[PDB]
């Protein structure tokens, strides 16, 4: 029984053994987060330099190789960033002028939004803000400020961003998770880095953070392949009761769109200190999966918490059962999805035949991962195996909701692909004689052009 | 465009000219009539043999083999069985012989005169055939008279029997008895329905038939006059779900035997009937003994084809209640969903016994179903589902492409041409699958 | 068991007592009209379920025509309920040519078009010089200068309107123009009562089908004509969609012609047309009609008979089969709000009986046009409003004594339904009013009342 | 704009100034004012002293805040109170161990295989062997006290529960939440109480923690008035990663019975400590009231966290903003529902109106409260005003899905309720001139049996 919804699980010093507080040792350890149903880990350049993020790259390609099982890459950027009160005090506050920027009426929080400080006059003098205190509280040494629904002019790509992609661009990564995506552009410059250095196979999920980049969504996801639902910054930088909407409202368009969602931030948060879960938390990474969620991640519980392997499992274990009442409770609908291509149009074939039948698997053989993408797209209730003959998109193919992707040879001009299909599943121990699997592909090597057969087989 | 809805045209006098002098006033002649029925769009042709002696039935199948010759279309043969058969308001009357409770109605003449029986009969209101309606009498499952003519039928070459006056799957199942007994299991038998004892037992019948003729005259009379619309709706629901054929028949451009146009309840339902679920619409009089037999076939097919173009909107079946119940059903529903999903000029099965035709047919596809079929028992076996158009192909080798074939026999058909997108369903490799097995979606070159 | 669908009874000489002689014995006619004789005759057909009777204008005299009216105000002091009258205008015509209103029609039949004759049996193709094509005349597709309403047919309108007519039947509406001439006549003498129903019977009438809506207060399908001027095949699919129109208009469609034909010789209908009745009723339509079947018929208390048990069995299966859907309906009103909740309360519990007092029929309208599964009574305070309502689905109207402010109309309601013997005691009914009277603007209150 | 989902506020030291009153007072007063509807004295931390002065405190709270509010007693209910390989032993004695409620001999009911979960589902100890002999029990360590899947015949009624039950009767309270529910028995020698007291007025809540309570939930909730979602409890009782199936499957069945359900546990948990609320928590109140429950529960939150106040008017926010949503994303479905009373029936036609037009406030004039509570049950598109003739009933539908509960004298028979109704309502600031309103009630008074007529008026 194998869990469908992805895990991407974040890295850090939690698994990392220090000299028995060392490569091979924390290699083995992180080769249990990937047993223990991780698919992708995230490098978050936001807490560590290239000589820590380069390292811990070569260790987890080790665990890979402890596991057998392979895993995805993906770097998330850094991105634009920015005593004790009591109310009314009224104060103000001090490398871009953000002076003319924010205007009056606005507010400025601090730390995870703690604190607010409204903006009730423009001094002109020192070029000051003169705002004041909403609630008694705290501002530390070097916390988060955002300045919620001003549009700062950030540049698209800041270049501290463009290092950091570059240096990952050159380690071998799959993806970039993109920080503050607030338009269209803010894509498009890391995808002409991507061409640009011959990396045209990694995949971008713009992380939506803030207003501008919800009442872009749209544009956003047609310049991405996917959308990350950072709900952290979301969680202050718009009303924090309207993120449960707007990610119920994300992952059915990027559902319809095609591409992956990774649902973000907060997810086992209590599991970075105590042992177990709070059931506000579970009913959180459960309700992900009903909303029709492709992928779950692990922030804080993975990097540097005391229970690293046990978020994972956790996680996992949620999301196996969860996937289990998407048929009776799931909130995407494939059937009102205008089907766009022949591609496409076998996609829902495919659906089809696991909605009449008790399909134990899908099988599709795949150069580029499209018709596992589509497949995927439709949310079938069976596994979907998907052979592909080239690494980078195996790897390409681990955040899609059901997909099992695994490498094999391009088939020539004359063996059975339905054989193929049939060896390569029962080798990876996923179906038993009788099993009934779906099997498509295009047909014959040579002439297809697309996937074009649909077959249904009995595993001899 | 195709006319999906099949015609079931009963054969007669009508076409029949002797002597160079119509009806009411020579097979080649009659040959180059039957042969418009068949381009008007008659499907099957009927033998009803309650009216016709073995040498007049002999005589006209061998006319309609030659009208497929004029015509370049085969139709099928079907055989109708006669099966079991039998003053003013107030006078008091007996009449002669255990099964007629003092209660039961008796009815002379077509179901107009009443004699309710009160011992002894008495009149209702103001050789021929008698109903008793609501009676269980025992006619034999299977009759003598009929036993003789099936035979004589089968020996002629026939594609379908329709059982007359079916009340228990007894009365099919002897009848398949006759059939697998003579080497002719290739025959298709319809269970006509006629009566409360048919009606009450029509899931035993559907399931020892092949399908159903919804028999309105006989039913008219036997059951409330105004029940047979709500049996006739109910009727082509369960066979259609139990992936059957079903015929409605009898009285349906009436007036069309005398005048040359259909009155507006007569067109009305002929239209209804496509939309409540027909496999086949059938002419009877109209066409067997009247004046405008062509023109009744031809209005019949001009009213099938605009209906279909309907059921979209209104039609009643719904295939996605159906429960998948084979491997080739999950397979047919997926051709569906492939039509719904885009715009399919036509289905082609390569099928060696329809079965995988019959379950596309069920399913209601909006393309037409092209049917490659390898002998011609199959293919006339064929020419009541719904949409499916039989067609006689070479048996592919080990190396044919099917997906090739399948093309090309289509271009040939014309009922394709450069661009258009078809489903084509197969069992590969061809004589290793136990059934259809591959779904393939092709543009044609 | 009350018969929801509405029937129209042409009538004609069938019914009629000529001296101890039916129509047809040999010397029948030029004798003398044995009225009471005919009018336990006609009396029998609204006894079976008749609800309205049509004066067909084009096939009497105004003479005639006003005597028939006459006992049939008769036959309903025999059968102790009354009936709608409703007057079939003659409308433009073409017959083997004379046309009405004399025109010249030469200047707008181009050539391609068609000329039919006898009922669309013959075809002529405009080459007039025409050719044959195959072994009263129509001329499909054109747009032939009727004036918007002719004379003859003013003169039948007006004749009619003094007489006391419930409903006008419109011959050969091409736009809404034909509609609103007729309902100026009717306002300008008083009879702003008067209900239009236009009849579509050809293309120029089918595309402006809205707009027709819009003006009359239903249609009249008149498939008859119809076939001869659009194709025969669309008959079904424009009456499913004019059905389907006329309802979410809260208007009254009427099915009409062939409906039980062979009924008009032999004693017994084809299974088609037992077939035809049925379908209506499963569309949606208010009323079914009869035309030669009762006006000039070896049968027409057997044809109203077997209309009406079609009818009464064809209700029955509405709930499934049934294709008009309430649910997608847009409520405009407050009373239409209440029309909704009254056709959730039937279908919520059992509902023997909803009853509305109403004193012009509309919130008896908009109940009918809910289709709810219980019979309406629509108690009103005149003979104008009460007649007027008898062709719409599932109501029963009943003249009562307007209620005062010093009331119970919740019991007035229960009594009048338990004197027209519709209730027995522990009957559930849903009873809707203004209340209070001469306060509420509008009906504004629904009960649910065990009797 | 009024919120419709209801609050239960657990009432501890956190807002109360030896204990002062009327300081005290005006913290719970403000309570009122951000959104708490009913106060909850879990009869588990406390004395019946010191219980019994905070809930004279709150009355003074009421009039104050000028809004009356619910009293809701949790009884303590039934309890047992006392690394990897270690084969301890544990002991089914008495007196010498466990500290069994009331005491008992819970030996020859744990099977062996059964797990023994110390310190709040922490540690696991998997039975593996029993001593018939001794009556002890032969444990293994695996990774307060819970035993999962066993009848353990816990005091149907302890004396203790009894004793509490009947202190809440004589200070004036409205509803009991039972702890440990797990057959109909354990809320009917509850009721008993309650009628023999005088007090059939007030209504039960089976808290269901275990498995025999969710085996048993049908004949329960017949039984009872509510459920209380106790997932604190349930999380260890039933494996973690079911507790949002049983969630969303126990709002479905408890809605369509026509009663109360609660969402407590861990809701806004991390506002005890913090001042702002994870995004896993604000989406797990979020998805509650979408899940169709009628009341929301903070316990720590507000009992004994650094911000009481806050977490109310927070959970206030998360639930106005999940309640208008509720056509859209909403699990109930009335429309489903079998019309059993003549009362049912004229509430299914109060949804009607709502749905075929704006209806700005549906008004039932009520005496039981049953009319409010069958349109309450089929949550119209609007809020619900409950005019009943006594504080008695007032206060019990207090936790009623969208009810606005307000007193005022019974009607004369020589009246119109209808003048009455608009008349209340526009006192209330619940409309103004135009407005339209859907009123129910049972007419002529006086010789009526049941909610008898509905009228559309626009307000005057
Ligand atoms: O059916 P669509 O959407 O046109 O997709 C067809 C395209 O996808 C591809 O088939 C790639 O598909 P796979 O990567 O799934 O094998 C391309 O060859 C082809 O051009
Ligand atoms: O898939 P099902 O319904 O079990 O039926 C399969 C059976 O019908 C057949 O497929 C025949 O099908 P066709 O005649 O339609 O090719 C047999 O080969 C097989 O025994
Ligand atoms: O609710 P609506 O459609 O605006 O109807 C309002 C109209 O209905 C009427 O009550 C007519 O109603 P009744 O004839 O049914 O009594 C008018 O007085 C009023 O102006
Ligand atoms: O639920 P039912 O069967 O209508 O019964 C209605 C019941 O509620 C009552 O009408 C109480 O109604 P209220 O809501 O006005 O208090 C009782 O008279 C009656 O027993």
């Amino acid at each position: 029984m194998n869990k469908r919804v992805k895990i991407v699980a974040t890295l850090g010093p939690a698994v990392e053994i220090r000299g028995g507080k060392d490569v091979e040792a924390s290699a083995k350890n992180i080769a249990k987060l990937i047993e223990a149903g991780a698919n992708t880990f995230r490098f978050n350049f936001s807490h560590g330099d290239h000589q820590e993020q380069g390292e811990r790259m070569a260790t987890v390609k080790l665990a890979e190789k402890i596991a057998g099982k392979k895993v995805g890459f993906l770097l998330d950027t850094k991105g634009p960033e920015i005593y004790s009160y009591k109310t009314g005090e009224k104060i103000r506050v001090a490398a871009l002028d953000i002076y003319d920027d924010v205007e009056v009426g606005r507010q400025v929080l601090v730390d995870d939004g703690k604190l607010g400080l409204r903006v009730v006059a423009k001094d002109d003098a020192t070029r000051e803000f003169e705002v004041e205190v909403e609630n008694d509280g705290i501002i530390a040494k070097q916390k988060g400020v955002n300045i919620p629904n001003t549009k700062i002019p950030f540049p698209a790509l800041a270049e501290r961003d463009n290092d950091d992609i570059r240096f990952g661009l050159e380690q071998g990564i799959n993806f970039i998770a993109i920080s503050f995506v607030r338009t269209a552009k803010d894509v498009n410059e890391v995808r002409a880095i991507c061409e640009e250095t011959g990396n045209g196979h990694v995949q971008l999920f713009a992380k939506i953070e803030n207003q501008q980049g919800i009442d872009n969504l749209d544009e956003i996801i047609e310049a991405a392949d996917g959308i990350m639902i950072a709900r952290g910054d979301m969680g202050i930088e718009v009303p924090f009761e309207m993120v449960p909407v707007y990610q119920k409202m994300i992952i059915k368009k990027v559902n319809a769109a095609g591409k992956v969602v990774i649902t973000a931030t907060n997810m086992l948060e209590t599991m970075t200190e105590k042992p177990r879960a709070t059931r506000s938390e579970v009913s959180d990474v459960f309700n992900a999966v009903i909303d029709g969620t492709d992928a779950t991640m692990l922030s804080g519980e993975s990097a540097n918490g005391k229970y690293p392997l046990e978020s994972v499992t956790t996680m996992a274990t949620i999301d196996k059962n969860a996937q289990a009442l998407l048929n009776e409770y799931g909130r995407l609908d494939s059937d009102s999805f205008e089907r766009n291509s022949k591609t496409e149009v076998m996609a829902s074939a495919v659906k089809d035949a696991t909605s009449s039948m008790d399909i134990k698997l899908v099988v599709t053989l795949t150069k580029t991962g499209h018709t596992a993408r589509l497949i995927s797209k439709y949310r079938p209730n069976a596994d979907i195996l998907a052979l592909t003959f080239d690494e980078l998109t195996e790897r390409g193919l681990m955040l899609n909701w059901g997909v099992i992707p695994m490498l094999t040879d391009a088939p020539s001009s004359t063996d059975d692909m339905f054989e193929i299909a049939e060896r390569k599943a029962v080798e990876a121990g996923l179906v038993e004689s009788g099993d009934d699997i779906v099997i498509v592909a295009g047909v014959p090597v040579g002439e297809a052009v697309r996937t074009n057969t649909m077959r249904i087989r009995t595993v001899r």
